[PDB]
């Protein structure tokens, strides 16, 4: 069974899953301290519920919200939105790229215990347990990021819960992360190397897939094309089209890797961790939001000749195998 | 009136005040996400209540908790401990040295609104309103720190609440905070230059006091050494003696500046933003906690011949003048 913000669900109940999404990109405590940054908590809930309900109408049954403590994960927000939209949400533990001092001063043993608290006991006082561990690196893994990766591996070996990563920007960091994970004895089948659609290097992707890693092509809608005059947009969403991103799904299917592929939008309903009103720029590129994958990518891949069955395998079977604890 | 975590109090209720303290040094959301770091929330509350009751029995009536959002301020913790200890606590807005992205991406105008929300409306959902604005800088003030200082000046000018600031990693640089604050039209009498006991340069402190700034000699018990192993202990407390620090209080008095002096401990009852078990290092060097000022420093100054009336001016009158909102 998989833990969600509404409690445990069976695999059969998971259904069509977007495995890399967020309700709100933020910082720890920030939504509680300054909800009016989002116009109000109530407005952000309403936006999230309308968006998830549109995704649900397009067939989405589950999302995995990969926001960690330091991305401002608010598990009560997740719970409210999950229940109102009636879509399963899996919450996350782990450490993203903006740890505060109380996180970044911690040893590997301490970080392991924090992730275990979140998976085993619950998040804060809520009893809501994490279903995935999210980690991130920049460039070359920093000493602190290596501690986070080792703690993630150890928490996953203890609980069976999977790890999702990424490397900041379009740097291809999977091989360095995979080295660390394997040094801890973590099976590749527990690890998704995320934001892998940021690169065209198919040799890099195929080799990771061939080792049994899951490949997150999780950014598909993010494109700054047409937004060339917005330098903040280009830095966040890149210059590659969504079709270019989507064709990596095809390329990996064609190389025999369909079982290793996880697809998502990396969308959200509010963001405070970047420039002000960035959500508006995002919303203007992808008015579909989280429904982008079912509504637009899926038919795109069918049209390129991929079998509905192979698409169902990527969007249903792969996420269930990935999320079910081992 | 002055806002506290229990509501508004009158000037005459403020009493002997420690103007630079913390209940817990932490990070935003951390005490809620990992209270077992502190052994438990229940354990942190008990320790804080005992420590504030000790300070109270030593004559303390009010503390100012200068912890900002990014220092992990939990106003519900402050309200709980203030009630159980019967010591008023004034809470803070502002930005310390660990702003997360959602803060460090903000403009001066946005930060001004955030500080105004916490002063005028309340902190989080609690209705508890900040009574001071805390800001911090390093080195040569960074561009982001300059934004924070100007937003603080604008929030103070709109509400009358004062500003407490310091320069981390050096023993001067109040001159940087002063130039920026004055460029915004802020009166120096609304500003305390904190951690001023870290320097031995008295001409520097006297020149700020002559301009009307208040001088925080607020780190007095952090002098302590004897721990020559720890890079941690020294890189944070340092190598001087507390007496030498306390003598800066007498030095400013002798220069005619008694009205400009605020004294405190910069203590806390939990700390997660540095090395694990740093709290135990701090408690071993200063087992008096927040009672160190009234139990050690005040009698030391008395024995150096400072009169009662002067010591009451520093500990009672100056903090009430500082904290009372004055536009
Ligand atoms: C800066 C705050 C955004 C919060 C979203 C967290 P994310 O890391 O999963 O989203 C991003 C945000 C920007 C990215 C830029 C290049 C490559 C991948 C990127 C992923
Ligand atoms: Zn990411
Ligand atoms: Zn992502
Ligand atoms: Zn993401
Ligand atoms: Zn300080
Ligand atoms: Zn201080
Ligand atoms: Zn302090």
């Amino acid at each position: 069974r998989i833990n969600t913000v509404r409690g445990p669900i069976t695999i059969s109940e998971v259904g069509f899953t977007l495995t890399h999404e967020h309700i709100c990109g933020s910082s720890a405590g920030f939504l509680r301290a300054w909800p009016e940054f989002f116009g109000s908590r109530e407005a952000l809930v309403e936006k999230a519920v309308r968006g998830l309900r549109r995704a649900r109408a397009a067939g989405v049954r589950t999302i995995v919200d990969v926001s960690t403590f330091d991305l401002g994960r608010d598990v009560r927000l997740l719970a409210e939105v999950s229940r109102a939209a009636d879509v399963h949400i899996v919450a996350a533990t782990g450490v993203w790229l903006d740890p505060p001092l109380s996180i970044r001063m911690r040893s590997v043993e301490e970080l392991t215990q924090f992730f275990l608290r979140e998976i085993q006991y619950g998040i804060e006082d809520t009893g809501i347990r994490a279903g995935i561990i999210k980690v991130a690196i920049t460039g070359k893994v920093t000493p602190f990021q290596e501690l986070v990766l080792r703690a993630a591996a150890r928490a996953s070996l203890a609980t069976g819960v999977p790890v999702i990563t990424h490397t900041a920007g379009s740097q291809r960091g999977g091989e360095q992360q995979a080295a660390i994970f394997e040094s801890e004895g973590l099976s590749p089948s527990r690890v998704c190397i995320g934001h892998s659609d940021e690169t065209d290097d198919l040799s890099y992707l195929t080799a990771l897939a061939a080792r049994g890693y899951l490949i997150g092509l999780d950014r598909i809608p993010h494109s700054a094309i047409g937004l060339e005059d917005n330098a903040s947009a280009t830095a966040f969403m890149g210059s590659r089209s969504w079709q270019t991103r989507a064709l990596l799904i095809k390329a990996l299917i064609d190389q025999g890797y369909m079982k290793q592929i996880l697809v998502s939008n990396d969308w959200l309903f509010g963001i405070s961790s970047y420039v002000t009103n960035f959500m508006d720029v995002m919303d203007s590129v992808n008015p579909d939001g989280m429904a982008f994958i079912p509504l637009r990518v899926i038919p795109f891949l069918r049209e390129k000749g991929i079998p509905q069955e192979t698409l169902a395998g990527i969007t249903v079977t792969n996420p269930a195998r990935f999320l079910s604890p081992t």
